[PDB]
């Protein structure tokens, strides 16, 4: 099970998972594409891509997706992992210059994906086969607002590359907003939609219970990550966790920030079931009688259960994968499955 300084029992008890049929056909098909994409070398994907888990991660979650719906999110969920070790790679060899010039081409690429399906850098020509499959699933005012969610991702991943080339730790209140985006809570939020079908109307999404059960769960999963991944980052010089910055400028001691962070985590539960029951009265005051009201309140309905499926996959995901495991490795700043 799980050790007591990580254990959920609310998680446990009250958010059983789930796990979408086309799991066993998506685990392989993305191991096949970190391997021809290029994105790993042979003898790493084979060592460690199973054991990372990003398919399961994205297959507790999507449940209900169309099976081509879950492949591309689930390569891009492995991309978006793979750039994470490129980001800290660059990071740590000084590599200013070539974060530059994949951060521009990365912008090039998310608004003009079919033009970069050959580019020459494997992981700017990984990105685009990615997004270019989920611009195909609706209307090209979803792929827009997928587009300006990425833009601020990609420029929060730079102001991180300052951050850490300054060895600044950033304070709570700016790690709490500038980390909404190095998450990307506003991507898994956006893919809910091609899962379930329906791009939803600006008017049905912003609705506030629908904008506070999506913020939860993704506070959720970003702070519980910080929780599970604080070993390997404080042993790899990261800077950006919520119990850095409680260390940094609260004065705690780490077991103090360990608690905080615990406890901030627990209560997202909680603030998640009540804000729940509204998202689903929602839902329910949407089914209006119409044909299209029965529609978008189905989507809502699979969309704030997908919202709840992300508390139980990210909650076994840090457990099951081999990204955390620092104490199995021979360099604790430097995990065996990155390129160094
Ligand atoms: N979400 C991508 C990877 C991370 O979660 P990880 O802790 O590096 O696995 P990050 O903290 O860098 O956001
Ligand atoms: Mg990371
Ligand atoms: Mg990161
Ligand atoms: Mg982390």
């Amino acid at each position: 099970a799980v050790p007591p300084s990580l254990r959920l029992p609310v998680i446990e008890a009250a958010f059983p998972r789930q796990l979408h049929p086309y799991w066993p056909k998506l685990q392989e098909t993305t191991r096949t594409w970190l391997l021809e994409k290029r994105l790993m070398p042979a003898d790493k994907v084979e060592e460690y891509a199973d054991g990372l888990c990003y398919t399961d991660l994205m297959a507790g979650y999507y449940l209900g997706a169309p099976d081509e719906v879950l492949q591309a999110i689930a390569d891009y969920s492995a991309w978006f992992h793979v750039w994470d070790d490129r980001h800290d790679r660059d990071i740590v060899h000084g590599r200013a210059g070539a974060w530059r010039r994949l951060r521009g081409l990365l912008h090039t690429a998310l608004d003009s994906p079919g033009d970069h399906l050959h580019h020459e850098d494997t992981l700017v020509a990984g990105f685009a086969d990615s997004v270019r499959r989920l611009y195909a699933f609706l209307p090209a005012t979803w792929n827009a607002r997928f587009a300006r969610h990425f833009h601020t991702v990609i420029e929060a991943y730079d102001r991180e590359f300052h951050n850490r080339t300054r060895g600044i730790v950033p304070g709570v209140e700016e790690y709490l907003e500038l980390r909404r985006l190095t998450f990307a809570h506003w991507i898994w939020t956006d893919l809910l939609e091609p899962s379930s079908g329906c791009e939803l109307p600006d008017a049905v999404r912003k609705h506030p219970a629908y904008r506070r059960a999506a913020l939860l769960s993704q506070e959720f999963a970003a702070w519980y990550n910080d929780l599970c991944s604080l070993p390997k980052e404080i042993a790899g010089d990261e800077v950006h966790n919520l119990g850095i910055s409680l260390i940094t400028h609260h004065s705690l001691t780490l077991e103090e920030a360990i608690g905080e962070v615990r406890r901030r985590v627990e209560e997202c539960i909680t603030e998640f079931l009540a804000v729940e029951r509204d998202a689903l009265r929602f839902a329910d005051e949407l089914a209006d009688g119409t044909v299209r009201g029965k529609e978008l309140s189905g989507a809502v309905r699979a969309n704030v259960g997908n919202m709840r499926n992300w508390f139980s996959s990210v909650y076994w995901f840090h457990h099951e994968s081999g990204r955390y495991m620092v104490d199995s490795w021979d360099d604790r700043s430097t995990p065996p499955y990155v390129n160094n």
